[PDB]
């Protein structure tokens, strides 16, 4: 359902592990991110949600957000669930999901950044200069990627460690733990993201850079056990996207190069988006299509989006009956996501999508200044 806005066109060794040798290690990074993950649990959240609350939402936390029919499918899957069984997958399933890991999912939103899982950042607001706290933390070394399975027999070890986790915050006992286990097995089966796959898969990106340090580690004689993590290494990740900071010392041997060949002795290819460098720097690296700028001026830590996003954001509309003012909101979102950048920029740009605007629908935008766009932020979420 997309169709042309107003102002369209207008804007111009050399193996691979087995489970069998890394049952150890998989233990020992699934113990390290515990002790992370669930920094900061409450037990207003340590409760399995009901059909409505999965479905309307609770108010417990600010993260909690035909008929008969779906509310009988999700019924009958915690039924197979319950007696350890599997049922086909695709919207039963993700309210029987979310009933029973939504909590765990809020928990973590909650304790956002600093325990690795960056669900729920806030781009516009401080979470970004928290962010870079995070990942300048042990030096000004990073690197940014994002894995992708192509041999799934270690996968599956790190995900059932997933569910063993939620069942550690929730701590409801035998009967909801296998149900937390099953529903874990069709997850794959089913910037945004859904609540299946996107927290899973941040945990298997703090679970295997730890276990890629334990590899890089052995591989180089250094002194050092996967315990040794917490001590140079600081990470975030957003699904299988992560950025990686790490200390001077462990940087010869814990680098882009060595990590991505330990992920690949995992089953993973790690790859750098933005082409590969052993390193870099915070000021190039890019984080949910953003990158972090600091204004000299201002003295803030900003997201900008990729210029090509925002380019291309004016072009398009959701085919409605309000196409006018699908064309008004994109201009001026791609305009307020102008301000984060360069001021320079916003200047060339802003000048061009608004006249376009206008001349094309005898109307204007309802925009903001460089400085106004900033200032509506300051107030917001600073002070």
């Amino acid at each position: 359902d997309i169709r042309p806005s107003l102002v369209h066109g207008q804007i111009s060794k050399c193996a691979m592990d087995t489970p069998y040798i890394d049952k150890d290690m998989i233990d020992e990074a699934y113990q390290l991110t515990k002790s992370v993950w669930l920094k900061g649990m409450r037990d207003e959240l340590k409760k399995v949600l009901t059909y409505e609350e999965a479905i309307c939402g609770s108010e417990v936390s600010e993260y909690i957000s035909l008929n008969e029919d779906v509310r009988l499918a999700v019924q009958q899957r915690i039924q197979a669930a319950r007696e350890g069984k599997r049922l086909p997958v695709p919207m039963d399933f993700s309210i029987a999901f979310r009933m029973y890991y939504l909590g765990f999912i809020a928990h973590l939103m909650e304790n956002r950044i600093t325990n690795e899982v960056s669900i729920g950042t806030n781009v516009y607001s401080q979470d970004w200069s928290k962010t870079v706290r995070k990942l300048t933390k042990f030096g000004n070394k990073v690197i940014a990627g994002d894995f992708s399975t192509f041999d799934g027999s270690l996968n599956v070890c790190i995900m059932e460690k997933f569910a063993d986790l939620a069942n550690e915050f929730y701590d409801d006992g035998k009967e909801n733990n296998l149900i937390r286990h099953v529903l874990l097995m069709d997850v794959y089966n089913s910037p945004s993201g859904n609540p299946a796959t996107t927290p899973l898969n941040c945990f298997i990106n703090s679970m295997g850079l730890r276990m890629c340090f334990a590899i890089c580690a052995k591989n180089a004689g250094i002194k050092m056990t996967m315990k040794d993590f917490g001590k140079h290494v600081s990470m975030v990740s957003y699904g299988d996207d992560n950025v990686i900071n790490f200390s001077d010392e462990v940087c010869e041997w814990y680098n882009m190069e060595t990590i991505a060949k330990a992920f690949e002795t995992l089953g993973f290819t790690y790859t750098d988006e933005l082409k590969v460098p052993k390193w870099r720097s915070i000021k190039d690296v890019q984080y949910l299509k953003r990158k972090f700028r600091y204004d000299e001026q201002r003295k803030v830590w900003e997201a900008p989006l990729c210029m090509d996003t925002i380019l291309e954001m004016p072009n398009w509309c959701r085919g409605g009956l309000d196409i006018q003012e699908g064309t008004k909101l994109n201009c001026e979102n791609a305009i307020m996501e102008l301000s984060m950048h360069e001021e320079s920029v916003f200047d060339t740009w802003s000048k061009i999508i608004d006249r376009a605007y206008a001349n094309a629908t005898g109307d204007h935008l309802d925009i903001n200044t460089y400085r106004g766009y900033a200032q509506e932020r300051f107030l917001e979420y600073y002070m």
